[PDB]
């Protein structure tokens, strides 16, 4: 009904999807290995009434056009795919990576799913699995019913210790996959990633070498999510949202005014 | 019907226009490298009833005319480009003109938009494109696989870090342009101007020199909006919108009883 | 020459709820001033009847 | 007796059903597994006065003809099927589709009915059943009174834990059916849907192949209102509806002015 | 009298429902052996003014 | 334009375009003298205070002229004939027409 009423809808909208996000962001201050987001904003077009440098009169031209704008909206939502702080445990079977890289894991429709969630452990058959939903490790790695320790080296090849040989005997090796722009995943929850077009073409190989991460054995990675920025974003979020409330309110009032004299 | 009821409605659409202006400045009020508009107003032309120096008796002249005016209107939206903040990130590939300049990126139509906003990332081909629609930035900075750690100089030489290189491999050159009258671009959304015929020839260099401003790398540039000069000027929008209801109904009420009594 | 397709996104109608409301207090008074000229030319012939 | 009478008659109507729509969206506020509803506005017929493009003269036609629409009406009430939050409970039986999908229901006239809703529970007989009227769940799990644990898999396999034995025993599966226009479901009340001849066959499959949704025990659906878009939809519907009557009562003392003067 | 009347109506005195079932579970936080109660909405009929399909 | 042939003056702003672009009439339709054609490839149109027709066209800065509207005055216009259709013919009272930019002179 009032131009005014449209534009600050998007400003309503465009903030509670960027509170949304930072809540999102503080929900998960304790996951293994989460990623970050931040709202990105855009104008959206512009009315054009007067044209700027419409030609007005011979040899003049309109400096500044009457444009009006339609509003804002949050046109992406951005991972920020930084490391994250590295937290050491006691447990053998959960690993992170020292650089770029992704475990992969094997999701039930077939596909293969791109976690860097190192939380992992066995089934009943030995297989190395997630600690959540149990997806398999894409290649699989089988721990003898005969080993007495697991040992994860820098390169991704998993030893075990048998009772009665000197020497490890190796059970298997661990890929990693690095994408080109890892912001471009599809997020599918469960700590897990997709790849998308924009994320580009999967590629695989040893860790440790060709720009790949380390594997790093009894260590966690932490969210990096940083509490202090996450309160402070929505604390001006919420004065936005206030700023755009009061134009409604302000149109609102317009509204009924001229009902009541007009 | 009644002078008064048309001179009314011109302040009350150009109120309304103001109105809606400020609606578009505090819904961009998180928008990265937004400049704020403010709404220009003129009266319009004056009916000439009795001419003002018009000789009535010979040595005498009218001191001041009859002249009524016919209202008011918003001829301009005038583009505010003055310098915002500067917000500091932890991300590699979000960069900021430190003065005056438009970072340039190829629309799918084939022409050139400039931007403020300095917020990119990488598309599947490592491509540097813009965090939005994704528009490749103008020269093309493409980041080979072979890089560890992406930096962009002030005189905005893009160069990464080969892995097991001791030397900065350089790949890329940024230009930015600049306009003598910024105001005067066309805003097209999505963070974007085109150039306009009242906007002037653009003129691209290195950044940093000619009176270019710098690339800052990690860091990007706030909206110049001041919610504390919107809201102000929202309630005198609001005011003036309503005086001229006032007239309206006044004519209203005159036009009615007249009717009843003549 | 052709505009763009956006996603997610609805065109709002460009109807001024003020603009209509004032021609509406015109369109009005100017509709209860023609009926005036008609009266007033209805008492005239009502005169005339009674008269000539 | 007059066109603008009948035109605002249809204005006042057209937002009364919106206002009735949005009511329902904000009493359904809480409701597990709701989607909410959006009205669709459309003008009614053109009354054609003059021809738009008819000749006026020869080399001549009208550029605009005088048309006169009949006034609006709410076409559709659109059910917005965007998925809503997921509610993280500890209950066992209250399970959510992640993704496309719904739950099936048996009706007591013998139909199937769907449902989003996900709260569970189970009668005397251990049928799984709704937690309202009780209706069971297609197709049947009947829980067997020796379990101690149910477990509902992503692919919707249900398994319960035997008291000694061992090898945790599959009891059924789960089933959801997909539609693809689930917009097209005629609403029944209960939280129920009925397939319709807009809404296209009834899509069968395991709950996570052939593009349906996944079943995630222990979680809930939330409803996908806006109460921010609820409210100010309130307010801009409540004006139009009192911009209609204004018209209404101008026509009103329009009549009265025309009988008392001619 | 207005459709949307009775609409909310159902509306306040469903949460009146909840916020009652919620109390009493606030107030039974010491009662031994006391299980608590969840409200389950749904909603109610539709009136079909133009068939979806 | 009239359909006659001859030109009529009228006070009325109220255009529009026809099929073929030319501005016109907003009522029955007749053309303005001269003749402004509006390209199918302008995005916006800005008429300058001399007249002058302009059109902004993507992939292009410095708009395009298309044309330029001459206004006509008379020494003494209640000497018009009106016609209806806010249309006024010139007569012998009326004056000669004095055509030109529409600001000088």
């Amino acid at each position: 009904m009032h131009p005014a009423l449209w534009v600050s809808k998007t400003g309503l909208d465009a903030q509670q999807t960027n509170i949304a996000t930072i809540s999102n962001n503080l929900a998960n201050a304790s996951t293994v290995g989460y990623k970050k987001s931040r709202a990105v904003f855009e104008d959206l077009f512009y009315q054009n009434i007067n044209q700027p440098g419409g030609q007005s009169s011979q040899n003049t031209e309109l400096p500044s056009g009457l444009m009006l704008g339609a509003g804002s909206k949050v046109v992406a939502t951005q991972k920020v795919h930084t490391h994250g702080n590295a937290q050491t445990t006691t447990n053998a079977l959960d690993m992170m990576v020292e650089g770029d890289g992704f475990f992969q894991v094997t999701l039930p429709d077939g596909n293969i799913g791109y976690t860097r969630n190192g939380q992992f452990t066995l089934n009943g058959e030995g297989t190395l699995v997630t600690s959540g939903s149990g997806y398999p490790v894409e290649p699989e790695i089988v721990i003898p019913e005969d080993a007495i320790s697991i040992t994860v080296g820098t390169d991704g090849e998993v030893s075990v210790r048998v009772r009665g040989q000197q020497d490890n005997q190796v059970v298997g090796q661990l890929t990693i996959t690095d994408f080109v722009n890892p912001g471009g995943l599809e997020p599918i929850g469960q700590n897990l990633y997709l790849p998308t077009g924009a994320s580009g073409d999967p590629q695989e190989g040893v860790p440790g070498l060709d720009g790949l991460g380390e594997i790093r054995q009894s260590m966690l990675e932490a969210s990096n999510v940083n509490v202090t920025e996450e309160l402070v974003n929505m604390i001006e979020a919420q004065r936005v949202y206030e700023m755009n409330s009061k134009v409604i309110s302000s149109v609102d009032k317009m509204m009924s005014f001229v009902n009541q004299q007009l």
